[PDB]
C-alpha cells in the first residue's frame, strides 16, 4: 500500500474521443484529487477548490473569505516575496485567477508544461503558510474596494444583492460577499479587530484538507502526477470541519407572495418571477429541474415565450432552476418587457401559470426525457477538448459533488426517468409561493426603501389575495402545446476520410467577383462538426448613421423572425451568429455538420425574402433606442476604449449620431434598404471542419444562388472592397481627449503609444516589450500603488497599425494616472537595463510558448484563420515565422525600440490619451510632461492628420 493515499478510484468514465488519461484518488488527509495526463498539452494546469465561501464569512466582517482569496497570492512562508507567484507564472507563460462564491473558493493556474512542478510548489503554499503581510493587507483592501465600486452601478449585481436583502435577514444568504474598505478595514479598526489575525483564524479554521479538491493536468504520466500531488498536498492538515449546510430556505412564508418594484440604472424593463424549491442537486441522474426548465424555457412553437411575444408583451425569456446553496435552490421565469408588457405584468404571470397548468395536465413525458438524454449523450461523446485552465478549475468544483468515477460524466449523462420528482417540483410552482420583481424607470420617485450595499431604490408590497386567486384558477389556454420531436437532432456522425489534396492551412479554392472561399478539412480534431464563416461586403451597411441603424435593425428583425425555428437547431448543437459590421454583415454557422446545410439555407433564404412584421419592427426599434442610450451607463474604462476607437479609425459613427438618425427609420425606409443592401455584395468565407472540398464548394454556391435567385445580387467592384485606415499621429505629439461618465464615480483612462504598421519585426518588438512589462505593470500600478482593480497593459492592433496601450479605472484623476504610467515606463527602462541575459531569454521563451500554444478545438483554430482573413493579412503560418524572428532579438534591440518609440523624450513617440472623469470630478519619480493638445472635435482632429496606408497581404 501507500500511507498517504486513502483510496485510488476505479476507471474514470471519459468520452471515447478523449485521448487524455485520468486517475482519481483521495489522499489520507481527505483531499479529493483528479489527475489528468496529456502528453500533447503545451500548458499544464492545476486548480484547488475549498468548499467554503462567503456564506461562512463572520457576521461582523463581510467579505472576509473573498479578501483571503486575494491575500493568498501575496506571499507565503516558503515563497515570501509578494509577487513570487505571479512573476514565476508570467516568466513561464502562465496565468492565474481565483473566485469566491457562497460555498467555494476556487484557485487555478496554467503554465508552460516544463514548469508544472515549480508552479505547483508555489501554489501549494497558499494552502499551508500564507503570510498575510500587514503591509500587503493594507494595500490590497483597496483592490477589493475598487472591485465593489465597479459593481455598484451594475444592474445585475444590484439585483443579485437585492434578492438577498429581501429574504430572511438572519439567514447567511443575506450576507454581502464582495466586502469593501468599510467592511474590511474601517469598521474592523473601529471595533478593535486585528484583520491579519482574522485572516489567519479563518484560514486555520476552514482551509482544511477534508474540504478540498485538487486537479492537476500535465504531460507527466499518471504515476508521476500521483507522486507530485502526494509530495505537495499531503501536509495540508485535516481539521475535520463539518461541511456547512443550509436546510432552511431563506424565503419563508413572510417572504412569499411579495412584489418588488425596483429602479434600475440602465433604462431596462424586466420581470423576475421566482419560486423557492428544495435542493435538487442530489437528483442529478434524473435532473427534474432541467426537464422543467427545458419545457418552461422553450422557444419553439406552442411555447410560453411564443405566446407572450405574439401578444407583444415580451421579447425574451429564461426559465429553470437556479443554484442557492447546500439545502435550497430556486426556480425562475424571467422576461424582458415591452412598454405594453410593463402594463400587463398580471396577465403575463397568468399565462406563466396557464403554461405550468398545461404541464400538470399532460403529465411527465418520457419521450422528452429521452430527447434530453440523447442530446446530452451526443454532447458528451463529442465534447470539444477544453483549455487546461478552465478544465481543472471546473473539475475541482465538481469533485465535491460526485463520485470520483463519475466526475467527467455526471453533469451530462441522464439515467433515471423520475415522473415523481418532475411532479414534486411542479407542485412548488404555484401562486402561493411566488416572488415577483418588476424593474423599471417608471418607479422613480415612487420607492421608499434603499438596499444598504448598493443603494438600490425599491418598494415592497403584498400581492393582493384576489391576484393570487386569479393565478390559482389558471386554466388551459389553447395556445400552449408541448414542443414536438426535435428533427435537428443529428444522426450522422461519420468522419470523412482526409482527402489526398488536404492542406495544413486553409486553401483559396474559389476566387471570383462574387466570392472568395477559404477551405480546410479538419486534420486534427476529428469530431463531426464544422464552422462556416461568411463576411458579406456592402458599402451600404455603414455609409451613414441611418444606414448603419438599418443594417442592425434588419438583422435583429431577421433573428427575431427565425427564433422559433432556430431554437430547435440550437438545442441540437447547431447554432449561428448574425450581425452587421462596419463593412457589411457577418454570419457564422457552427456545430454538428449533419443538418448544418439545412439551417444555413434557411437563413440565406430568409435574409433574401424577408417581410418585416410592423409590430416587431416598433418593438425592436424602441429596444434599440434604449440600448444606445444605455451606453451612458457603461463603465468609465469601456467609455475610454470606445472614444479611442472613434478617434483613431477613419470612419466611425458615434452612439449620439446613430441615436439622432434613429427617429428617421421608418418601415417604408427599412423595406427599401434591404434589396438595396443585398443588390451588390462580395462574400468571403472560411469553411473549416468535417467537410470535403466539394461540399464546401457546394455550400458556397448555394449561398450565392439563393441570393442571386431571390435578391438579384451582383458582384461588387474590387475597388469598393474598402478597408478603413488608422489615423497617423505625428512624431512627438501628445493629444488628450476628455469626457465625463455621468453614472459611475470612478474615472477611466486609456493611453495609447502608437508605434507603426504591423509587420514581423514591429510585431515582435511590441509583443516582447509587452510580455516584459506585463506582470510588473500589474504589480506596480495595482498591487503596490493600488490605483484600481482594473489595470491593464498590452498591444493594441487595429486597421493594420499597432501600439502599446494602458487601461486603468480608478478613483484618482486621470492626470494623476498618466503620471504614474509614465513613472512606471521609466522603472521598466531601468529593469530592462538591469536584467540578466537569461532573464531576458526567459521572456522570449515565455512569449514563444504563448504564441505557439496549439488550439485544442475546431473553433479556436477557425478563429486564428478567420483573424488572418478579416484583417486581410492572410498570414496562416505567422506563428512559426514570428517566433523564429522573436528568438533573434537582443536586449539592445528592445532598449533601442523603447528609446525610439516609447520613452518620454522619444523622437517617434505618438501618444493619445482618453481621460474619462468620474461623475463628481515611497513612489518612483514621474518625469515632467509636455503640454498636450486637447482634442475639441473628433472630426477636426481626424481631418488635420494623415492616414496610414493599409497592410499588404501574404
Ligand atoms: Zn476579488
Amino acid at each position: 500500500n501507500n500511507p498517504a493515499i486513502k483510496r485510488i478510484g476505479n476507471h474514470i468514465t471519459k468520452s471515447p474521443e478523449d485521448k487524455r488519461e485520468y486517475r482519481g484518488l483521495e489522499l489520507a488527509n481527505g483531499i479529493k484529487v483528479l489527475l489528468i495526463s496529456d502528453p500533447t498539452t503545451d500548458k499544464s494546469s492545476a486548480a484547488l477548490d475549498v468548499h467554503i465561501g462567503s456564506l461562512s464569512d463572520p457576521p461582523n466582517i463581510a467579505g472576509l473569505s473573498h479578501f483571503l482569496q486575494h491575500m493568498l497570492f501575496l506571499g507565503t512562508k516558503k515563497y515570501p516575496k509578494e509577487n513570487e507567484y505571479s512573476q514565476f507564472l508570467s516568466e513561464h507563460a502562465g496565468s492565474s485567477n481565483a473566485f469566491t462564491s457562497g460555498e467555494h473558493t476556487n484557485y487555478y493556474f496554467d503554465v508552460s508544461h516544463e514548469h508544472l512542478e515549480g508552479a505547483l510548489d508555489r501554489f501549494a503554499q497558499f494552502f499551508l503558510s500564507p503570510l498575510f503581510d500587514e503591509s500587503a493587507k493594507d494595500r490590497e483592501v483597496n483592490a477589493v474596494d475598487s472591485e465593489h465600486e465597479k459593481n455598484v452601478m451594475n444592474d445585475a449585481w444590484r439585483l443579485f444583492q437585492l434578492e438577498k436583502a429581501t429574504g430572511n435577514p438572519k439567514h447567511p444568504f443575506s450576507k454581502f460577499g464582495t466586502g469593501n474598505k468599510y467592511t474590511l478595514e474601517t469598521r474592523p479598526n473601529q471595533e478593535g479587530i486585528d484583520v491579519r489575525q482574522e485572516l489567519l483564524k479563518f484560514h486555520s479554521a476552514y482551509y482544511s484538507s477534508n474540504l478540498m479538491a485538487v486537479v492537476v493536468l500535465g504531460r507527466e504520466s499518471l504515476d508521476d502526477l500521483t507522486n507530485l500531488v502526494v509530495k505537495l498536498f499531503s501536509e495540508v492538515e485535516n481539521k475535520n470541519v463539518p461541511l456547512p449546510e443550509f436546510p432552511e430556505h431563506p424565503f419563508q412564508e413572510e417572504h412569499l407572495k411579495q412584489l418588488y418594484k425596483i429602479v434600475p440604472i440602465k433604462d431596462i424593463r424586466n420581470l423576475y418571477v421566482t419560486f423557492p424549491i428544495p435542493d435538487l442537486q442530489k437528483y442529478y441522474k434524473s435532473n427534474p429541474g432541467h426537464y422543467l426548465g427545458h419545457l418552461i424555457g422553450h422557444e419553439g412553437p406552442g411555447s410560453l415565450l411564443s405566446e407572450l411575444k405574439s401578444k407583444g408583451w415580451v421579447n425574451t425569456l429564461v426559465g429553470g432552476q437556479k443554484e442557492g446553496a447546500r439545502g435550497f435552490m430556486f426556480f425562475i421565469i424571467n422576461v424582458d418587457l415591452t412598454e405594453e408588457g410593463l402594463l400587463h405584468v398580471e396577465d403575463i404571470i397568468l399565462h406563466m401559470f396557464q403554461y405550468i397548468q398545461k404541464l400538470r395536465a399532460e403529465g411527465p413525458q418520457e419521450w422528452v426525457f429521452q430527447e434530453l438524454k440523447d442530446l446530452n449523450a451526443v454532447a458528451f461523446r463529442f465534447k470539444d477538448k477544453e483549455r487546461p485552465r478552465g478544465y481543472t478549475s471546473k473539475i475541482a468544483g465538481i469533485l465535491h459533488y460526485y463520485p470520483l468515477e463519475e466526475v467527467l460524466t455526471a453533469e451530462y449523462l441522464l439515467e433515471e426517468f423520475r415522473p415523481d420528482l418532475i411532479e414534486m417540483v411542479l407542485d412548488k410552482l404555484r401562486p402561493e409561493n411566488v416572488r415577483v420583481a418588476i424593474v423599471s424607470k417608471s418607479f422613480e420617485g415612487k420607492t421608499d426603501r434603499t438596499e444598504e450595499w448598493y443603494g438600490t431604490q425599491y418598494k415592497q408590497e403584498a400581492i393582493p389575495d384576489e391576484v393570487i386567486k386569479k393565478w390559482q384558477n389558471a386554466d388551459l389556454n389553447g395556445k400552449f402545446k408541448l414542443p414536438t420531436k426535435n428533427e435537428f437532432i443529428p444522426t450522422n456522425f461519420e468522419i470523412l476520410p482526409l482527402e489526398k489534396e488536404a492542406t495544413p492551412y486553409p486553401a483559396l479554392i474559389k476566387d471570383t467577383a462574387m466570392s472568395k472561399l477559404w477551405f480546410k478539412q479538419d486534420d486534427k480534431f476529428f469530431l463531426p462538426k464544422a464552422n462556416l464563416n461568411f463576411e458579406f461586403f456592402s458599402p451600404f451597411a455603414y455609409v451613414d448613421p441611418l444606414h448603419s441603424n438599418m443594417a442592425y435593425l434588419y438583422l435583429e428583425l431577421l433573428k427575431d423572425s427565425l427564433n422559433e425555428y432556430a431554437y430547435a437547431a440550437e438545442l441540437a448543437g447547431l447554432s449561428y451568429d448574425l450581425q452587421n459590421t462596419i463593412y457589411g454583415m457577418y454570419l457564422s454557422v457552427k456545430g454538428y455538420n449533419d443538418k448544418q446545410p439545412i439551417l444555413l439555407k434557411k437563413i440565406i433564404e430568409k435574409m433574401a425574402t424577408f417581410e418585416i412584421d410592423e409590430k416587431r419592427f416598433e418593438i425592436i426599434k424602441e429596444a434599440y433606442m434604449r440600448s444606445l442610450n444605455n451606453f451612458r451607463a457603461e463603465q468609465p474604462h469601456q467609455h475610454a476604449m470606445y472614444y479611442l476607437r472613434l478617434l483613431m479609425t477613419e470612419v466611425a459613427w458615434t452612439k449620439d449620431e446613430l441615436k439622432e438618425a434613429l427617429d428617421d427609420v421608418t418601415l417604408p425606409r427599412l423595406k427599401a434598404f434591404i434589396p438595396q443592401l443585398l443588390s451588390r455584395l462580395h462574400i468571403e468565407a472560411l469553411l473549416h471542419g468535417n467537410i470535403t472540398k466539394q461540399a464546401a464548394l457546394g455550400i458556397m454556391q448555394m449561398v450565392e444562388d439563393t441570393l442571386i435567385e431571390h435578391a438579384h445580387t451582383k458582384p461588387l467592384l474590387p475597388s469598393q472592397l474598402v478597408r478603413y485606415r488608422e489615423v497617423q499621429l505625428p512624431d512627438r505629439g501628445w493629444f488628450v481627449y476628455q469626457q465625463r461618465n455621468e453614472v459611475h464615480n470612478n474615472s477611466g483612462i486609456e493611453i495609447y503609444y502608437q508605434t507603426d504598421m504591423q509587420s514581423t519585426s514591429e510585431n515582435m518588438f511590441l509583443e516582447l516589450f509587452a510580455q516584459i512589462i506585463s506582470e510588473p505593470a500589474f504589480n506596480t500600478l495595482r498591487t503596490k500603488e493600488q490605483l484600481g482593480y482594473i489595470v491593464f497593459s498590452g498591444p493594441r492592433r487595429a486597421n493594420g497599425i499597432q501600439g502599446l496601450r494602458f487601461i486603468i479605472q480608478s478613483e484618482k484623476p486621470p492626470h494623476y494616472l498618466e503620471s504614474r504610467v509614465e513613472a512606471f515606463l521609466i522603472t521598466m527602462e531601468k529593469s530592462i537595463e538591469d536584467m540578466t541575459e537569461e532573464a531576458f531569454q526567459k521572456h522570449i521563451q515565455a512569449l514563444a510558448i504563448r504564441r505557439l500554444d496549439k488550439p485544442k478545438k475546431l473553433s479556436a483554430e477557425s478563429a486564428k484563420y478567420w483573424g488572418e482573413i478579416i484583417s486581410q493579412q492572410y498570414n496562416f503560418d505567422r506563428d512559426n515565422t514570428e517566433v523564429a524572428y522573436l528568438k533573434t532579438l537582443t536586449k539592445e534591440d528592445i532598449i533601442k525600440f523603447y528609446k525610439e518609440m516609447l520613452a518620454v523624450d522619444a523622437p517617434r513617440r505618438h501618444k493619445v490619451s482618453v481621460h474619462v472623469l468620474a461623475r463628481e470630478m515611497n513612489l518612483s519619480q514621474a518625469p515632467a510632461l509636455p503640454q498636450p493638445e486637447v482634442i475639441q472635435n473628433m472630426t477636426e482632429f481626424k481631418r488635420g492628420l494623415p492616414l496610414f496606408p493599409l497592410v499588404k497581404p501574404h
